[PDB]
């Protein structure tokens, strides 16, 4: 288990990730 | 954590691959 709940952060910061490219063209 | 921390480092250097290969074809 807390060995693979490293995936989980992986997961949120590649969706934070995405969210920064989209609201970057979104702005620009 | 630290043992699958290198799959967001892989992550992003795949991105900045895409990011080159987008960016060649966008100038030739």
């Amino acid at each position: 288990n807390p060995y693979f709940a490293a995936g989980g952060g992986l997961m949120i910061l590649g969706t934070g990730l995405a969210v920064a490219r989209s609201g970057i063209i979104k702005a620009s």
